[PDB]
């Protein structure tokens, strides 16, 4: 066991899907995985392990923010033999052409966190996903008839930022989605020699706003999970 | 409602106790509060409101890390009229004389987060608690026969820090406990004009280690909550 | 003797009150201390030792700015056995409700100095007073019928700032007074294992021109000194 | 003409390959392009335009370092209608398993330059390549039977670093090659709304002395150029 | 009058020599100036105006540290018509071949203060003296047969630095003397539109800790003053 | 030979003049030097050695930007016995009273590069020229009846800066010319133990954008070269 995961080596698959919302883990397990078994409950961060088309997959929420997801992803990698982490979540958009419910794949993640500067002697660490994982997700999306955008996310420490002007800067430099985890997950992946990818669906436009329905949201969430799961199978080849 | 709290103005008391572990909220409500009612369930962050010796109190977990607790504390203050937040949690000790199960009260909180530099034009914001809340907790502890230490916490972004030498620096400068939230809560309190306090019990010594029992841990957790609750009553005068 | 203090161990009390102006230290000794003798005059930085209600007390100027006061406080602590420093100064106010002549107690001090980043591995050190000293000062003020606000000071390196915009930021985050020393003294206290407190009277407002009389201002200054001295007597018990 | 390029719109193709050495751009044009004409010689920074398998292509040196290449890439993009830049260079390796002659594709580039912090409000901009360009290069390499590693470069400001310790850090975080330009070019591409990719061949190792033959090294260099050129043809489709 | 100087336009010469110690300003006035009158004593910061060889000259202490001297130099420049400031101070040496009592002229000044970053948008401002003044001092020293080195000073915020290793870096980069003011005075001169020079005498050795006689101190102190005063006369021609 | 210069000890004079443009080095060799021989052409970075009035002199381009010139100056110093580097460059003016074709001498150089912070433990290193060299250039200019201003340059990493407002700050602080090298050359001179000076001719105005004739360019270019060359002769005496 580790400080935040009451489990033993072997309880997790070598691939873990991670939503921020812990309630989604059980949903994913019941909706997409066969023969799922409970493998963690510490702090209510429920974790499950089962199979998707015969392939062992685990799912466990990561909580909000870089510090939270950094804890879970580190423990998974160092103590549970996890090789790949796929964060599946939502993001806010700043680009006019990026629309609600679009699927965005973070090949890179900008951040205003200090965690990577702490790792990288106060220089600029480019927080990046594993390239094959990115391409697997793009290909899996295309096979499902979904076109996904690939580029930079911005991983914010403050959901409520006092710096209103930063959204304009994000937009100028082509940021596709704003969330709060990717750069931290990518940093941990590099630190401990594993691979990661963050996929998000656009839940908000920080410009236009203009909302959606619960059924549309569930459909889109399901699409994202299908993409993530099918992408793993392509990665296995 | 707010993005992370499905409730309305009035559903929360003007004082909120916040553990990191969401499972503790329900425990606190059932163990210490009368007539408790459920007021939030979004993302499983259960929130309750009831009374302690007639005084309205709410309890809701804040999740791990500065970004997570910054979201909840902000929403509580700006949308739910919350005036005081008391984080109640655990910390790791670096000072030899600070012992397992000691109660520590963070009058200040150091941090390696960038969130306060972002707020404060890249200068040093001293992240501090409300003084009366600190003194109320000290006095409430003394009335319960518990001596509490008052000083600086260190609010870490990385539970698993690559900088081993930082613990020595923390120790040199008198840091009483290491946790992951106080500086962020204090920053939000200052940003939105409210008051906050972080109280922690020492769960680990990052030096000696040397563990405890489950019964001892529960007793100590109960002591901390009693301190927090009684401290509120002193604050009311 | 030390490089900036021509005195020997025993010449100072274990508590030293410190105004910025050495002429003001002579004022304090003459006005409040019995049997006061000058114990330093190097660089004109007058220091005195005498008694207050039978208690040995010293008072000595610290000069203007963090680097100046850091020299004197360090030397007192490491070479003259000084355990407590109480800065007694003036500050400017930025908050509408903070008025000329208010007494402000710096439980914390923000700063644009780099000195604490230098001490603390480029992270945020919360420069704090000693809690018991703060409480003693609050209680002494109450006994004298004086209101005292407890919160953050801002210790500035530049009395004449190019960044007028920083005053709006201090106001936003609730800074009670602007001065030039507290964060430096609190950093020295932490570094060398002593205790400190800064008390100021508001001598100026950013907006402004409320003004008072010389007699009233000098009365309030004296009240600050009485609070400081009486706080020592409470600590002793 | 621009301040550093004496040419007119149309003189360049919409894709430009860029080695650091202008003598190497002449080499590439002579070796791989048909009907190549020199289109720039300002400051000796030779640029050429010709065809590869009937496709219009340009090649031009970028000089050494982020500031030099930032000038040329900006001017090409804003004044010569250039849509894609492919840097073709050499890099040093720090990872044991990365060998002399390996082909490295910089999906991201780390850096100790301040240029992106200047662009991005002092936060972390993940300097990334264009994903489709990365995929085109990976696919072209595969068609040529060449292995290509995709990951982070480190773009250094100082070829002769005082900080020997930074190489251990790059190695720890998995950097595939050290060069001097990629992060700068990726920053320009993002700023001015174009697309870029850096491909390097490993010319040196930190440890070391594996060595090869001139013929083999030059063969691998040519393979990098073929990968670059063929990647364009794949993008066109 | 200004907030720290009780005097009026005309009371100061257009050139002011400034040691850190007000008592030294007094010594300089008594020893070198004719018809010297005291023009300030606010905060004990003695200032005098007299003549040297018929030339009107002032001398006034500036206290210790960048924040202190920044106050006095600013006020002199903006409110007393002062055109040139010549700091005449002491410094500690780090270079083995720099000896006690050596005269050093700071054409530039390094610093660990944040003040110039605050002025210069967090970039590197090279804090430099006025060239004509440097040259005047060099020539005067030559006419007096006094040796003088020209180069970089380092202006420290912490006389008692916790970073002993930085002295190795100063030594590496050829720093001639460590003092606490020059870089701030140079930044004020630039901000407020005047001219400045810092001359120091090596009063201690940071490595050897070695010693001097009372007689030696102020005959060399005298050499520094003579250089400063004669340099003004050259500048006048 | 070194990695960027194919030559041997003795091929270069102990003084090297360096423009950014290799073609200008060629022009200088042909115009000012007798018996000039080409000693390098690696990367097209032409270098020549000849005599000026019997004095052995070299001239070689250093390319654009701090990283480029840092490579060449280092190699010359460590492997070719070069004692003095004189940059002879162009710059853009920000001050209204600085005119096209004005000659500026950088006694200091500000910068937005991180290179000196990397050298100087993230403090402010004042990047300064050798004083004797500055004085030699001033005197030579006077003997030639050529006006020359002495002061700060600013060495930019981005010729195309996204921060237009910084030019207001440079203007405020009296920056004489904006170029891209001086601060890096000065940092190399200090690191590797040689001497350096940057002289520039104002080739454009950053505000007016105004214009010059071909004839005007290189007669003033010529004035700069004459100053540099004659300054060496003075230094030799």
């Amino acid at each position: 066991a580790t400080p935040h995961i009451n489990a033993e080596m072997g309880d997790f698959a070598d691939v873990v899907l991670m939503p921020g919302d812990p309630l989604r883990a059980k949903y994913i397990a019941e909706t997409f995985l066969e023969d799922a078994r409970e493998v963690n409950n510490v702090r209510g961060m429920l974790g499950f392990t089962g199979t998707y088309k015969g392939r062992k997959i685990s799912v466990m929420g990561h909580g909000m923010g870089i510090p939270s997801c950094s804890i879970y992803t580190k423990e998974l990698i160092t103590d549970f033999g996890v090789k790949k982490i796929i964060r599946v979540g939502s993001c806010g958009a700043v680009l006019p052409h990026v629309k609600l419910r679009d699927v965005v794949i973070g090949m890179g993640a900008c951040t205003d966190s200090k965690v990577n500067r702490i790792r990288f002697k106060d220089h600029d660490f480019a927080a990046i996903a594993d390239f094959d994982m990115v391409r697997n997700a793009v290909d899996a999306a295309k096979a499902l008839g979904i076109d996904a955008r690939v580029g930079n996310l911005f991983s914010a420490d403050l959901f409520y930022s006092p710096d209103g002007e930063m959204f304009d800067v994000m937009e100028k430099y082509g940021i596709l989605g704003v969330e709060m985890e990717a750069a931290g997950i990518y940093g941990v992946a590099a630190e401990f020699g594993a691979k990661a990818l963050t996929i998000c669906t656009v839940s908000d436009h920080i410009r236009t706003h203009e909302q959606t329905t619960a059924a549309e949201r569930q459909t889109t969430f399901n699409d994202m999970i299908k993409i993530a799961l099918e992408s793993v199978l392509l990665g296995d080849k």
